[PDB]
C-alpha cells in the first residue's frame, strides 16, 4: 500500500501548500490595497513567506515520491 | 489501491488547488473593488500568487497519474 | 476500488470546483453591488479566477474517468 | 463497490451543488436588497455563477451514474 | 453495501438540501426586514434559489433509490 | 447493514432538518425583533422556508423505513 | 448491527435536536432583552420553530426505537 | 457491540445535552447582564428552553440503557 | 470491546461537560466584568447553568461503568 | 483495545480539560485586563470553573485506568 | 494496540497541551499590549492558567507511557 | 503498527506545536505593532509562552522515538 | 503500515508547518501595512517566530524518515 503513502502524504502537502500561500498572498494583495507605495516591500515579504511556507510540504512531497519509488 | 491512492492524491490536489485560488481571487475583487487604480497591479499581484499555489496541487497530480501506472 | 476510486475523486473535485466558483461569484457579486461601474472588470475578474479554480478539479475529473475506465 | 460508489460521488455532488448555489443565492439577494437598481445585473451574474458551480458536481453525477451502472 | 450506499447518498442529499435552503431562506428574511417593499422580489429569488439550489440533492435521491430499488 | 443505513439515512436527516430549521427560525425571531410589524410576513416566509427545507430529510426519512423494510 | 444502528440514528437525532432548540432558544432569549414586550410574541415563535426543529429528530428516534425493538 | 453502541448513543446524547444547555445558559447570562431586570423572564425562559433541548438527549440516554439491558 | 465502549462514552462526557462549563464560565466572568454588582446573580447562574449542563454527560458517565463493569 | 480505550479516554479528557479551563483563564485574563479591581473576584470564578470543568474529565482519566489496570 | 493506544494519548495531549496555552498566552499578550502595567499581574494568571492546563494533559502523558511500558 | 503509532505522535505533535506557536507568534507580532515600545516584554512573554506550548509536543515526540525504537 | 506512518508523519508535518508559517506571514504584512517603519523589528519576530513554528514539523519529517529508512 505505498499507493496510499504517496496519496495521503502528497495530498496533505498539497492542503498545505496551497492553503498557506493562498492565506499569503491574501494578506499581501490586503496590504497592498490600502498601502500601495509598500506593494514592493509587502511583495519581498509574500515571496520569503512563501519560501518557508512550502518548505515542508515540498519535503513532503519528497518523502512522497521516496514512498512510490 | 492504486485507483484509490489515485483519487486521494487528485481529489485533495483538487480542494487545495480551487479553494487557494478562490481566497486569492476573492482577495483581489475586494481590491480592486476598493481600489480601481489598483486594478493592474492587484491581477498581476493575483497571476503571481495563483501560480505559486498552484505549485504543489499540480506536483500532487502529476504524482497521481503516477500512482495510477 | 476502481468504483471507489473514482468516487471520491469525482466527488471532492465536485466539492473543490462547486464552493471555489461560489467563493469567486459571490466577491463579485458584493463587489459590483458595491461597485456598480466597476461591473465589467469584476465579471472579468470572475471568468478568469473561475477558470484557475477549475483546472485542478477538471484534471481531477479526468483521473476519475480514467479510474472507472 | 459500484453501490458504495455511487452514493459518495452523488452525495458530494449535492453537497457540492447546494452549498455552492446556496451561497451565490445569498449574495444575489443581499446585493439585490441594498440595490434593487442592481437587480437585474446581479441575477444574471446568479445564474452564470450557478452554471459554473454546478458544472463539477453535475459531471459528478453522471460519474456517479456511471459507477452504478 | 448497498442498503450502505441508499442511506449516504440520501443522507448527504438530506443534509445539502435542507441547509441549502435555510441559508437562501435565511437571505431573503434578513432582506425582508431590511427591505419590506422587496418582499415579492426577494421570494423570487427564493423560489429560483432554493430550486436550483435543491436539483443535484433530488438527482441524488433518484440515485439513491436507484442504489436501493 | 440494513440497520447501519436505515440509522445513518435517519440519523443525516435529522441533523439536515433540525439545523436548517433551527437557521430560519432563528432568521425568524431576529427579523421580527427588528422590525416587529413584519411578524406575521416573516413567519408566513418561515413556514414556506421550513416545508421547503425538510423536503429532502423528510425524503430521506422514507428511504430509511424502505431500508429497513 | 441494530445496537449500533438504533445508537447512530438516536445518537445524530440527539445532536441534531439538541443543537437546534439551543439556536432557536438563544435567539428567542436575544430577542426578548432587545424587545421585553415581544416576549410572548417570540416564545410562541420559539414553540413553533422547535416542534418543527424536533419533528424530524423524533421520527429518527422511532426509527432508532424500530431497528431496536 | 451492545456495549459500543451504548456508548455512541450515550456520548452523543452527552455532547447533545451539555452543548446545548451551555448556549442557552450563556445567552440567559448575557441577556441578564444586559437587562437585569429580565433576570425572572430569561431564568423561566432559559428552563423550558434546557427541558426542550434536553427532551431528545433523554431519549437517547434511554436507548442507550436499552441497548445495554 | 467494554474498553472501546467505556472510552467513548467517557470520552465524549468529558468533551462535553468540560466545554459546557467552560461556555457557562466564560460567560459569567464576562457578565461580572462587565456588570460587577450582578456578582451574585450571575453565580447562580453559573450554578444552576453547570448542574443542567453537567447533567447528562454525568448519566454517560455512568454509563461507561455500566458498561466497564 | 485495553490500551486502545485507555487511550481515547485519557486523550479526550486531555482536550476536554486543557481548553475547558484555557476558554476560562483567557475570560479571566480579558476580565483582569479591564477591571483589574475584580481580578480577585475573577479569579475565584476561574478556579471554580476550572474544578467544575475539569471534573468529569478527572474521571475520564479514572475511567482511563480502570480499563488499563 | 499498545503502539497505536501509546499514540493517542500522547497526540491528544499534544493537542490539548500546546493549543491551550497558545490560547492563555495570547489573551496574556493581548491584555499586556492593551496595558502595559498588568504584565506582572497578567503573566501570573497565565502561569497558574498554564499549570491547570497542562494538568489532565501530562497525565494523558503518564497514562500514555503506562500503555507503552 | 509501531510506525503507524510513531506517526500519530509525530504528525499530532507537529500540529500541535506549529499552530500554537503559529498562534503565539501572531498575537505577539501585532501586539509589538501596536505597542512597540513593548517589543522587549512581548518577546520574553512569547518565548515563554512558546517553552511552554512545546512541552507536551515535545514529550509527544519523545513517546514517538520510544515507540519507534 | 510503514508508507501510512512516514505519509501520516510528513502529510501532518506539510499540514503543520505551512500553516503556522502563514499565520506567521500574514500578521507581518498585516503588521508592516499598519506600521511600515517597524517592518525590520516584525521581520526578526518573523524569521524568529517561523524557525519555533517550523521545529516540531521538521523533527516529525526526521521521524518520517526514520521510518521508510
Ligand atoms: C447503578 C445502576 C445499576 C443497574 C443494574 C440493573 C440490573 C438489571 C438490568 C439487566 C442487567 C443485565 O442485562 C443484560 O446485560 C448483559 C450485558 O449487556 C447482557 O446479557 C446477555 O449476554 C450475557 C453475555 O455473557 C449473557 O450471560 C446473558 O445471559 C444475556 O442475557 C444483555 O445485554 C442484557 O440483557
Ligand atoms: C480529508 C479532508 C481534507 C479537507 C481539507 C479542507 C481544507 C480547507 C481549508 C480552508 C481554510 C480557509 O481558511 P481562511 O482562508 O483563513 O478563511 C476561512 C474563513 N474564515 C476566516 C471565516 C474562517
Ligand atoms: C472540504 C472542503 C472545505 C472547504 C472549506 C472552504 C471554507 C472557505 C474558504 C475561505 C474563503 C475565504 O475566506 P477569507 O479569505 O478568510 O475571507 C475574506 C473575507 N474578508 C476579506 C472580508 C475578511
Ligand atoms: C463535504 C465537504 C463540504 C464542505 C463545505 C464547505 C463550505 C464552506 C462555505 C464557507 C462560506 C464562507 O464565505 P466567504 O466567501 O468566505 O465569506 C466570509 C466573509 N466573512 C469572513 C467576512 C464572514
Ligand atoms: C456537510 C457540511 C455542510 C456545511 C455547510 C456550511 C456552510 C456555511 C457557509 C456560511 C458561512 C458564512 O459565510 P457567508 O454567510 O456566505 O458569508 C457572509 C459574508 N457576508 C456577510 C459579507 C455576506
Ligand atoms: C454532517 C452534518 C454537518 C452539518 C453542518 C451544517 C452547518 C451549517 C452552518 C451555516 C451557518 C451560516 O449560515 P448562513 O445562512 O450562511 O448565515 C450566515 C450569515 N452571516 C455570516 C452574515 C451571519
Ligand atoms: C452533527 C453535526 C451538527 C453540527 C451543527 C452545526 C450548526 C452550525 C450552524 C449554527 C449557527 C447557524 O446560525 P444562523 O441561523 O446561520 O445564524 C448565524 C448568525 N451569526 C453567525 C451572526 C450568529
Ligand atoms: C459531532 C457533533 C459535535 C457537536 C457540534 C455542535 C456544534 C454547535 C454549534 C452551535 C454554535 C452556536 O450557533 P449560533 O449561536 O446560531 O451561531 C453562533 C456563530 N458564532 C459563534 C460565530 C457567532
Ligand atoms: C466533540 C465536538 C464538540 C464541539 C463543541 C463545540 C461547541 C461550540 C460552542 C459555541 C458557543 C457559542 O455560544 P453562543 O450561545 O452562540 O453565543 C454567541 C454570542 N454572540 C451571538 C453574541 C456572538
Ligand atoms: C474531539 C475534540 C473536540 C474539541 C471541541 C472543542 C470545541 C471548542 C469550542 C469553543 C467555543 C467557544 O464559544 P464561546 O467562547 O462561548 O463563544 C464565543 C462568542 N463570544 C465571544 C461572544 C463569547
Ligand atoms: C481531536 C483534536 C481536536 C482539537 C480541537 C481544538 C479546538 C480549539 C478551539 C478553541 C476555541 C477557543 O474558544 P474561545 O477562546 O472561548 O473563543 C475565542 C474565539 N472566538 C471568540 C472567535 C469564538
Ligand atoms: C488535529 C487537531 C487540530 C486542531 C486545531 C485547532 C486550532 C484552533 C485554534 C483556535 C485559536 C483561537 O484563539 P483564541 O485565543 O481562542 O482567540 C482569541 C481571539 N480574540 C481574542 C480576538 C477573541
Ligand atoms: C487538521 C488541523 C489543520 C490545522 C488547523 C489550524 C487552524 C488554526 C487557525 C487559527 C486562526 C486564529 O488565529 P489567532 O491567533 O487565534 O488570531 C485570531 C484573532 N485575531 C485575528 C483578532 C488576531
Ligand atoms: C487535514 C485538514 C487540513 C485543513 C487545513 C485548514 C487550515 C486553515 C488555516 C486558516 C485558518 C486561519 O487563517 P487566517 O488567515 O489566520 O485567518 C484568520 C481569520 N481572520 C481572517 C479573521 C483573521
Amino acid at each position: 500500500m505505498a499507493f496510499l503513502g504517496a496519496a495521503i502524504a502528497a495530498g496533505l502537502a498539497a492542503v498545505a501548500g496551497a492553503i498557506a500561500v493562498a492565506i499569503i498572498v491574501k494578506a499581501t494583495i490586503e496590504g497592498t490595497t490600502r498601502q500601495p507605495e509598500l506593494r514592493g516591500t509587502l511583495q519581498t515579504l509574500m515571496f520569503i513567506g512563501v519560501a518557508l511556507a512550502e518548505a515542508v510540504p515540498i519535503i513532503a512531497i519528497v518523502i512522497s515520491l521516496l514512498i512510490l519509488f
